[PDB]
């Protein structure tokens, strides 16, 4: 990874706290040293410190993920990612543990229209947060070239049956 994408991401990590501090002020909660959820007081202003922490590595994983690999394509690149990583982990710890059936062991395409928004949101944000700095990143006539085609064929069939005819 290089360095000044090691700046985009505590710029994205700043960022995400400028809006998770938005929806503090807009919804009035004030900081404390008590961890508790009724009563409106929080240790790093709901979220533990940890809990920030987690957002950290599925990003930098994403970013490998795009780098060794239109812009709705790319978004539901990583979507599919995020959801690919999810049922992974979710498989695994189930078949350690025994847990029973989920409703989500099922691929990417047969899936609802829903779980489509929910794991599209933080792609279309991170993708926002990518074309505000300037990086664009990618996957990495017709008509006539398919008649063309067709007119070699018909070329080779006509021989064939120049040649049939001999025969």
């Amino acid at each position: 990874i290089p360095e000044k994408l090691e700046y985009f991401i505590n710029k994205y990590a700043e960022h995400s706290h400028d809006k998770w501090s938005m929806d503090k002020l807009a919804n009035g909660w004030i900081y404390g040293e008590i961890y508790s959820d009724s009563s409106k007081i929080q240790p790093l202003m709901l979220l533990s410190e940890k809990e920030k922490e987690i957002y950290r590595w599925p990003i930098k994983e994403s970013l490998k993920t795009m780098l060794a690999w239109d812009l709705h394509a790319m978004a539901e690149m990583m979507a599919e990612n995020y959801h690919n990583i999810w049922a992974k982990k979710k498989k695994l710890e189930l078949e350690s543990k025994g847990g029973g059936n989920h409703p989500l062991l099922v691929p990417y395409d047969t899936l609802t229209a829903k779980e489509k928004a929910k794991d599209r949101e933080k792609a279309q944000d991170i993708f926002k947060f990518l074309q505000i700095s300037g990086y664009v990143v990618s996957r990495g006539x017709x008509x006539x070239x398919x008649x063309x085609x067709x007119x070699x064929x018909x070329x080779x069939x006509x021989x064939x049956x120049x040649x049939x005819x001999x025969x």
